[PDB]
DNA sequence: ATTATGACGCT
DNA sequence: AGCGTCAT
């Protein structure tokens, strides 16, 4: 009892922007702003296909994957921004340089982990520590968490027919129930965490003008689940207390890394459908039939406890571009293949050369993957050379060196590509 | 014809 | 080294 583990050492959150490229494209232009709006890549095949959808899109039922053709028939007053294009391709600098923005605010407060385009994990741990001894014996106000919402509260005994109502009156049940003594309460720790968020968020949308969510908790997955509780531009708290609750009715498939074939197999083979059920099953259980490492994982994260840490990394590992070629467009001659690789090279080099101003590093590896026709995969094959030299031509010259031997017969290229992905890999410091 | 592209585990 | 999974 003394010596079980409660996963309560850290205080973790996950920041994640609210449908971010359309609130990068809304700033740019204000004609968008606070109207059903989408971002879509690709115009000429059924009006291009939507890659992200404002909110007030969603309550027409548009969602990504959707094509605007289609989606104009839910909501026939639907605003689209067109992704960049060039050299035949889809360019998403627009939305990195945003990024850029957010996560240089986020590293201001504390260590990161950029986890996509529009999130990043904060280990607030030492920034609560010291902010509890800022203020010794300080009672945390109300006003200091204007948009936090307590996962599980209120609970008990007509404000509350609104949600803000409802918001308000499980923070004032929370923070009754606070005991500012005692520096190491992990509910104390949280709750300061969630103050510093909000002081993060403000300054993101402050100094960017976008608006995010956050989830705040002791560990990653709780972070990232905790953040979709609330959206839009909202924070919520999850703490060791509500996850037995959470949980209970909560789909093995919403939690992170469990939306797929792992998560399948966990519901299919021990006959259970919420998270909560896993807890009535041994480690060894679980080890035996999802492995040692998954088992597990699986064990101490249905009781609410995970140890994967916060990596202290801002930048992405890899930089790489890559172009689909559905259907009748898929790459039939030998002339096309270069080309295209070629293309793919030139944006390369180009954001490879600014990585290597900004960031001090150079990448020493390209990987290229194709797919072939009527393959399923993402890649169906990959190839690496020396990357020795940030010249577009030597690199799309070097990639067709590496993949040339793949088709079976030709001038003619066979089986047709339906994609092409270069990626450059390995860095180290300049 | 659900695209562009990341991180990272397994062998 | 090359492939498979899960992810936004
Ligand atoms: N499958 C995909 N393919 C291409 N781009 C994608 C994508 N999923 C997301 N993006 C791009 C487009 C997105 O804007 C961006 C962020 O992904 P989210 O955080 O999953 N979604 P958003 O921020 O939009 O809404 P909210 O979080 O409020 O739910 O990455
Ligand atoms: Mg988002
Ligand atoms: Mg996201």
């Amino acid at each position: 009892g003394p010596h079980m583990a409660t996963g309560q050492d850290r205080v973790v959150a996950l920041v994640d922007m609210d449908c971010f490229f359309v609130q990068v494209e809304q700033r740019q232009n204000p004609h968008l702003r606070n109207k059903p709006c989408a971002v879509v890549q690709y115009k000429s095949w059924k009006g291009g296909g939507i890659i992200a959808v404002s909110y007030e899109a969603r309550a027409f039922g548009v969602t990504r994957s959707m094509w605007a053709d289609d989606a104009k028939k839910l909501c026939p007053d639907l605003l689209l921004a067109q992704v960049r294009e060039s050299r035949g391709k889809a360019n998403l600098t627009k939305y990195r340089e945003a990024s850029v923005e957010v996560m240089e605010i986020m590293s201001r407060f504390a260590v990161i982990e950029r986890a996509s385009i529009d999130e990043a994990y904060v280990d607030l741990t030492s920034a609560v520590q010291e902010r509890l001894q800022k203020l010794q014996g300080q009672p945390i106000s109300a006003d200091l968490l204007p948009s936090t919402y307590i996962e599980g509260l209120p609970q008990g005994p007509e404000e509350t027919v609104q949600k803000e109502g409802m918001r308000k009156q499980g923070l004032f049940q929370w923070l009754d129930s606070l005991q500012i003594d005692n520096l190491t309460s992990p509910d104390l720790q949280l709750t300061v965490g969630a103050v510093i968020v909000e002081e993060m968020r403000a300054a993101i949308e402050r100094e960017t003008g976008f608006q995010c969510s956050a989830g705040i908790s002791h560990n990653k997955v709780l972070a990232k689940l905790a953040c979709g509780l609330n959206k839009p531009n909202r924070q919520t708290l999850v703490s060791h207390g509500s996850v037995p609750q959470l949980f209970s009715q909560m789909p093995i498939r919403k939690i992170r890394s469990l939306g797929g074939k792992l998560g399948a197999s966990v519901i299919e083979i021990l006959g259970i459908e919420y998270m909560g059920e896993l807890t009535q099953f041994t480690e060894s259980q679980l080890q035996s039939h999802f492995g040692e490492k998954n088992g597990s994982w699986l064990y101490a994260m249905c009781r609410g406890i995970e140890h994967d840490p916060v990596k202290p990394r801002q930048l992405p590992k890899t930089i790489g571009c890559s172009k689909n070629f559905p259907g009748k467009t898929a790459l039939a001659t030998r002339e096309q293949v270069q080309w295209w690789l070629l293309q793919l090279a030139q944006e390369l080099e180009e954001r490879l050369t600014k990585d290597r101003n900004d960031n001090d590093r150079v990448a020493t590896q390209l990987v290229v993957s194709i797919r072939v026709q009527g393959d399923k995969r993402l890649s169906s094959l990959r190839r690496c050379c020396a990357l020795t030299r940030y010249d577009a031509h030597k690199m799309s010259h070097d990639a067709f060196t590496v993949i040339k031997n793949c088709n079976t017969s030709g001038t003619e290229w066979s089986p047709p590509l339906t994609m092409l992905f270069l990626c450059a890999t390995k860095f180290s410091a300049s």
